[PDB]
């Protein structure tokens, strides 16, 4: 099944459609067991080491609950007196797996040669293949349609990791993907052509446009994300709000889909109000009190499934832990 | 039984006498099982998220052991970028409970409306209804008398949270409470009159006096706390010392009760010697080598039960976790 | 059997040979069970409080896995500002089954051990602790496959640090053939040498102290070294120590000088064997040591290196202490 | 809790009031489990060696049932070719505890230094702290009152081990103790003053009188024992009956208490009839057919609780075995 | 079923035929489980006190194995100082049953009124209803015929307890009983007439004769016992030998039955050779080298079932313990 | 494997080296399980009858704990007056799973073994039984930490009692270096010496018999002694035996004469090493031996004494026999 040697530190473009479907089915079964009270711990006695230099909460917390539900412990190693090559080989003889948050694909790949145990690259991080597994699992649950018939549109800053990953996964699974943003914020052309080649073999419909009205007509799901990602200078906001104001998700855009059942999605955190210190500061400076990338009315509406989407990250992380540690 | 909608974040004055007795009986049974080796984990598989802006050792440690004894796990989480209302709802779909240390009743009440799971306001914090449950359990164990016949005196700074809470619980349970302090350090009149109304329904005797010889006459327990509470300016020490020297707990005060079985209590930490660096600073400056609010002689005497009192906080936290998560 | 009252905070030189052998057998059995999948949790439901003033990774991680494998939980307490350590120990002793104190010193821990009411450890999670010596001896026994009192090893380098002192002590107690090789000014203190000579006379141990690497390693089964300077020792000390200890580097020629094709290399780690550390690169560039400082990268990565099996065995010896003292 | 190193061979005067209360609570919980059918064996696989030179039945049988109920085996070693120091060290490597019956406190204390396992001094013997735990447990059960409010009178030969032990335990626990006997048969004055010092700190009321009518007024329990203890010459009976006839327990004495609920107690065996070979011989010689230290009418009355008292020795012995072997 | 108040100390003649059949079926089932490895302990945790004035090996050993097989423990206890009525009531509150070996029916009946737990009269003793249950079970196993069609002859001293009991049980179960002995050694007339009345209700054939050739004609089993029973004066041997030589069991007597399948029985011990020091004394003095009451040739022959007969005493004791303690 | 029909009543000299090694491995594994808490009862539900004419404490207690640890029960039968032992054995063999005969002799037990129908032991609870030799060899292996056939030991004292005979036999069977040191009139019978020399030739054992203590102990790992007289031997024999055996006392000088700082002392117990026995005090006062008779109190209580570990191992070897013969 999911039998590749580098399966634990695979990047998203490397997943075959068969492997993705296998992990999605695994996530469905694990989620059913937890809801039904009949979960079977197959990681009893396992120990997982977690090494980081910068931290996360929403996705590091999903990881903890996934591990404990399956009977594993997590040990936190905090952030330079020993080479990472040496430390990985010491930890690989006491622990059953090592998670690296904040190091990048290249370092993790080298350490995988020497650890002797499965090594993950950011399983607890916001950018990881399991987030896309979680989003597609959410889309299948709410649409009740075959995955290759599902249509969705990502709108906003489409060249960040959320835009690139949504384009990739939709192409891999033969879905109807639309990315809507200013041309200067589209994914890199090299990546676009890579996903066009993928789409030809899977039947995927891939559209990139600057027109929100065209991008959302017929979609089951509308997906957005903060216009400035964590780390970029604040000074970038003023420019980005100028580019991306026409690309806000508001009630009118959902109606432009023509679909009464359309749902809204967001990988979170989201500036949908001024109850955040950063969000309020933007609300005062640029006159956006009702939300930046999505209005509070849409965020709190029954069309919003952001918190079901967040929950499904628990089950897909759990699926990776089961797939790679048993 | 404990079957109210707001049971997890109930404030002390909102508890009914029946609810308190139920949780005291629950704590006594759970303590019996732990001592006898027959404890049954009722919270296997549960995960509790712990969100905090401050930290403590004695009560955070009691919480951890209570959780593990019942089979639960604890995850520590450290607004800024995500609204607390957003964070609560994300955690509410992965975790079975959320503990908020150091946020205040109003915030926690609002977050309880949205989390979808039990929410506690400082269950791991020094100031919480479980501390009064532990103190009353300690009093009942050592006196061996019906709770409403027990007499005790709190002496010192009586308008801090220890003094307010001891007055409230004693009135709730029909006990004989004496608060002894200078008038300027008495509880607020609104709270006293609230407790007088409670005392009329329950038969409690509530006394507020400035004369220590009068306050301890006939008590089974004498209870004190640090004169300047953590958080208040250091400079309060100079004035409050002058006020509170006549209210020090020493051997003479215990004898003034006339009860050979009188016991001393203290919620801790206590400046009873110079082996704490704040306490030695107070000892050098104000000439208090024997201790500040209680003498080392009393603190170490066989009449001192401060450490049985500390232990019982574990069992009362456990009772709340069991009562609210099963 | 390990049934003394101060067994949890016992010092290395206070251990008897019978107690050391008992804990080594316990470590072997626990390691066998973990490998075979038949480990039996004897500490289910236990809670261990860990109070620390400094932190580590290799040994704190060994401790966590040891405790979890046996079913116990660990709670961390971090900075004695407002509560005296005596008060805190007595609060914790009524909720927890053991308290581990890292970074406080033997005398403080002994006094707290009186009042806590539960087993108390002095640096069970610290690099300097008797279980490190138990781990090293266990590693030597596994690889040499000969009785412990016939095993020969040489520690070479800064022989008056904790590694050198403890290796001389443990070798004398177990009747082994110990050599310490270092400049005369870096030998263990003369009173400790005389103590270990007295121990060696009763056990049959052969104890040698020499300034000559070629003689120190002749016939040894193991060559053992450590970093020449502690991060805790002042940074000035790094310059003079390196000048003294350059002739005591471990390299392929020193292993050849043993005359033993089966000789193994040991190091309690971390090791400055390349420039993938910021400090290791700075030592290498300033003092012209690109191939490694106290051991060459060639020896450290060779098949004769057993440093990572040596590191693993600390997990099993810590686990032995937890079982011996909490059951 | 019960954490002293010499806890297994402690003599009665060494017990702290906290330790006594802990063992009484342990006895209550163990007795409840046995009655309820929910007893948990925590001594499974333990082996206990029993070394004696003179034997007992009522208390050696309580010991056997206590050990088997908790999963332990008992091996009998019978009564000089090996030094007791050598034998103790051989047995301490095969067995988990050693019980010594008939050797005395001094020998047992020395052997405890070398056995390497808990050593008991007469846990199966009539004179042992657990008999006093059993008697106080009986008193609390039938009175349904706090132990320090309980009143009882021992009458008869008050300088034997029963009189000395009842005086000690009552002083330790703050009870109302009366000993009634001829002055020449009072406890040794040195012991009386020791228990007067104890009573001052615990609130105990300690009375020694020659007047039965004064000693029993207001008592919940009346306690007596055979006038001549096992071993003393028969010739001593003739003198003792002369001294102690006014101190017999008969129906009139129970009425002199003024308490309709008063109960009668006796550590047994008792000469309450002539169905014993020794008892009949006294009945013929000294004209006491209806009982010697207590009338048969009182012994068989509903006021008698001698057999509940005997049963409780099982549970207190069980409490010591649990407290010292786990 | 076995549901009478006096079931534990019932005498043989007090058993009803239904009760006997129930205990025989219980013994057959328990024996089947022990042989098949499927025995279920029904007496886990039970404690049986054993009070005795005499001792035996064969039947005390059968009792011990029956008790352990079912999970029970046995404690041996060795008046003088305590009345038996007092001792019984003390033991009745710690033990689940009491066995009295060697005291007589009347004493045990009185003690049953007070012990509060089942009391047996010599369940571990050679003379007990379970011995007849074992003998009848042996007869049924080997004959493979309905019990009331079985024929057997007891020969020898027929007014000892073996002869009395075989006459009683055979009448109770409708069997064909022949007692063969000199008239002066016949059972008492009162007992014979008691058994004749029983035989009329059950269809039993009861014969009493002096001619061995007549007594064994057509029997399936020939049964004998020692001519002088343990306890009787040695001097009875001289007279009783003279009386009982014509009644020796030898090969000729077995052939006189005319049944090739005839089996020999003996409750044991038996003087069948000179390897018992009493038996050799009788052999030397009276010229009986071949054996006394049975020849060594018959005892060791394949027609001898004395050892299957001995084993079945284990299973019948077990049936009584199960029937009376569950 | 221990699969002979007379395995339960096998005599020491009838054991093969393979069977001895098998039972020693079984003893090691059972001891490891008991220490680690992972002992598996293989004799649950068994009943063992114990018929005895004499009684003991050390070995009867080892037997009870061995049987209980494995789940079996023991029933005691005490005085062949009215029932022949053949009859009794056949009654018991149909209710019990094994019968242990103490104090009856090999020939009687062998004949009863034919008829009982269950395993029968000859003195499994007795001081003289092969499991005592298994226990002693196990003790020597644990403390020397070297292969059994390289182990050297000297038995010194009355070498023609059961201890001396059995130690010579077991050493020859296992290829060890045995020395017996005693007066010539107290050596084992010459026919047994020749038997053990024949055994020693096939196994490589080194067997020495000498009257010189200083030569007997040179190079030994263990010095082993026993009481000079049996309580069963007539009391007259005590006077002459002491005169003969005074030069063969074990004291600190004899251990020094071995030249081995690691030498250990062994004694099957009880030992007259002080006057805390009535008989030991009487020997000491009459013959002027206040410091001990066959061993000084100084040696008996020293760290070189292993008599109490030696005593414990009898529990594990008896347990090995019960498992090997009843499963
Ligand atoms: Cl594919
Ligand atoms: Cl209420
Ligand atoms: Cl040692
Ligand atoms: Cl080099
Ligand atoms: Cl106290
Ligand atoms: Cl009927
Ligand atoms: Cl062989
Ligand atoms: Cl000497």
């Amino acid at each position: 099944h999911f039998n590749v040697h580098n399966r634990s530190y695979l990047t998203l473009i490397e997943y075959t459609p068969r492997q993705i479907r296998y992990l999605l089915d695994l996530s469905r079964d694990l989620k059913r067991a937890k809801y039904a009270g009949t979960e079977t711990p197959r990681l009893n006695g396992k120990n997982i080491a977690l090494i980081f230099e910068k931290t996360s909460t929403r996705t590091r917390c999903a990881f903890e609950v996934a591990a404990h539900d399956q009977g594993a412990h997590v040990t936190y190693i905090d952030p330079h007196k020993e080479s990472m090559k040496d430390t990985a080989r010491v930890l690989g003889r006491m622990y059953d797996a090592i998670e690296y948050r904040g190091f990048g694909q290249e370092i993790v790949e080298e350490l995988a040669k020497y650890a002797g145990v499965p090594v993950y690259n950011g399983l607890t991080d916001e950018f990881h293949p399991t987030q896309m597994l979680a989003d597609v699992l959410t889309m299948h649950e709410f649409s009740d349609r075959p995955i290759h018939d599902i249509a969705y549109c990502y709108i906003g800053d489409a060249h960040n990791n959320t835009g690139n990953s949504l384009m990739i996964v939709g192409a891999k699974l033969g879905m109807d993907v639309r990315l809507c943003a200013p041309r200067c914020l589209w994914p890199h052309d090299e990546l676009i052509e890579q996903c066009r080649a993928i789409a030809a073999t899977t039947g995927a419909r891939l559209t990139l446009t600057e027109k929100p009205e065209e991008a959302v007509k017929g979609v089951d799901f509308i997906y957005t994300d903060v216009w400035v990602s964590m780390g970029e200078p604040f000074e970038k906001w003023g420019a980005r709000i100028e580019e991306l104001l026409p690309y806000r998700v508001n009630a009118a855009l959902l109606a432009a889909s023509g679909n009464p059942r359309v749902k809204f999605m967001h990988c979170l955190p989201a500036f949908h109000d001024s109850n955040t210190h950063v969000g309020k500061q933007i609300a005062d400076q640029y006159g956006l009190p009702n939300g930046v990338e999505v209005t509070d009315d849409v965020f709190e509406s029954d069309a919003s499934i952001v918190f079901e989407q967040a929950e499904n990250r628990l089950h897909t992380i759990k699926a990776i832990l089961v797939a790679t540690l048993t």
